[PDB]
């Protein structure tokens, strides 16, 4: 019993964190096999960030200009290349702690853990979600760039995010491990506004199922709804439209609790229309959307 | 920018998790140097838990009855002893992954990270607090016993909690690493009620300072209060009394923000009396109390 915002155990990712320095800029890198991945803005000064031409800036850099340190020992850089917004620094030594891994590009609404790092050293781990506007709501200070987001399936780490920037609104943007930004963001010190941060409806429903499994049941009502009726309400409250694909993904939770997905939609419809009336669900006074249906099943079953 | 419920990187603790089996019961153990620490109720059957005489049950167990497995390899048990509610299983091999460590008994209101484990394998990491009633609000299923709570200072892991039980109300109780339960709880399958779960006032104030640092400032008002006036309000709302010791601990946050501790107390007094009026602070619709002043400083400065 109990339900917490849980992150994946970070050990396999901690063993990959290194410090990358180029000139006067230091950030984090991810060392997998004989390659170190890091944000390409490591080659920029604060002045360069205003309007950088990364291809031109890179011409002035050689392998010996990228200082890579794993703990207290120096890695020898034998090659460098730019792939989209990430630099790939080939080193002469394979990381002995390289876990089984994959690079995945996640979709909005999916969750992952972040190992926040500074100077190649891990500071903490937290769980977050790729928002529908392609930003993440993290906790990152200057020096955290190159910190990564990931999911774990048994012994395989799927890296999905690398931190690159903070928007002027305090929200965060980054890339997948191929260097492609999520959303329309660019690695430039220019104000870039984020779109509507809508609520991840399928995740709220998954979290309501988690609440019922854990005994918080006050919000269950005598009503049902349809996908089209529910979606009129979701539109009004800046919630993502629920589809039959989302209903299908909620199937195991509906089966375990015996609460039909459309009945849980009607409970959510009432919570949106009436509010919580000073009450809480799983220790929260708002509707939580950073648990996927898979996260709920995993936590509720104890998958290791 | 941004402020998250962050757990310590769990790698150093993952390297200590092992599986302990005695008879038909399996739970987690903590392997440090040549000792494996685990809850003494590993020697009980479900029937024994009703009224166990641990000293008598232990007489029927020998070193070879405690099966300890670290990953896929078996540890040889060369001694066993009971210290309060924990068993200490001496093994013939020192854990090569033993980090620098200490055993600490924490006070109510202090936070720590939990590495939830099943069958010796880590499932996830989350942050929580020792409540004023000596329970923790965790996420633990059957098989999670022996999972530990800890804090990290640079390279030293301070273990403070070992999970032993779930109360009939869905809250959790456990011991320090000396086997002494926090609070009045016992390792018996008897209903034991928890006391008033009061709010950790110093932690709420610390979190309001974190909110101001991150730009959420709507709750700042034109008022001040006194410790005695604030405490009358804290009493009414089941908040812990604020002392001059708590004010002193909030000093660095008061210094950084320029907001006097008693002025922040007056903001909190108004939030208690008026509610949030449908607004949020750091993504929360309630007053968060599971960040200590030390946690706020650490996260706001990027300590690794
Ligand atoms: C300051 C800071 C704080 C937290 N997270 C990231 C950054 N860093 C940036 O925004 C970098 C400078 O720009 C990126 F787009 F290239
Ligand atoms: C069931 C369960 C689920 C989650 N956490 C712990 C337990 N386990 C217990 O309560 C054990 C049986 O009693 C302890 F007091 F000795």
């Amino acid at each position: 019993s109990g339900f917490r915002k849980m992150a994946f155990p970070s050990g396999k990712v901690e063993g990959c964190m290194v410090q990358v320095t180029c000139g006067t800029t230091t950030l984090n890198g991810l060392w997998l096999d004989d390659v170190v991945y890091c944000p390409r803005h490591v080659i920029c000064t604060s002045e360069d960030m205003l309007n950088p031409n990364y291809e031109d800036l890179l011409i002035r850099k050689s392998n010996h200009n990228f200082l890579v340190q794993a703990g207290n020992v120096q890695l020898r850089v034998i090659g460098h290349s730019m792939q989209n917004c990430v630099l790939k620094l080939k080193v002469d030594t394979a990381n002995p702690k390289t876990p089984k891994y994959k690079f995945v590009r996640i979709q909005p609404g999916q969750t992952f853990s972040v190992l926040a790092c500074y100077n190649g050293s891990p500071s903490g781990v937290y769980q977050c979600a790729m928002r529908p506007n392609f930003t993440i709501k993290g906790s990152f200070l200057n020096g955290s760039c190159g910190s990564v987001g990931f999911n774990i399936d048994y012994d395989c780490v799927s890296f999905c995010y690398m931190h690159h920037m903070e928007l002027p609104t305090g929200v965060h943007a980054g890339t997948d491990l191929e260097g492609n930004f999520y959303g329309p963001f660019v690695d430039r010190q220019t104000a870039q506004a984020a779109g509507t941060d809508t609520t991840i409806t399928v995740n709220v429903l998954a979290w309501l199922y988690a609440a019922v499994i854990n005994g918080d049941r006050w919000f269950l009502n005598r009503f049902t709804t349809t996908l089209n009726d529910f979606n009129l309400v979701a539109m009004k409250y800046n919630y993502e439209p629920l589809t039959q694909d989302h209903v299908d993904i909620l199937g195991p939770l509906s089966a375990q609790t015996g609460i039909a997905v459309l009945d849980m939609c009607a409970s959510l419809k009432e919570l949106l229309q009436n509010g919580m009336n000073g009450r809480t669900i799983l220790g929260s006074a708002l509707l939580e959307d950073e648990f996927t249906p898979f996260d709920v099943v995993r936590q509720c079953s104890g998958v290791t």
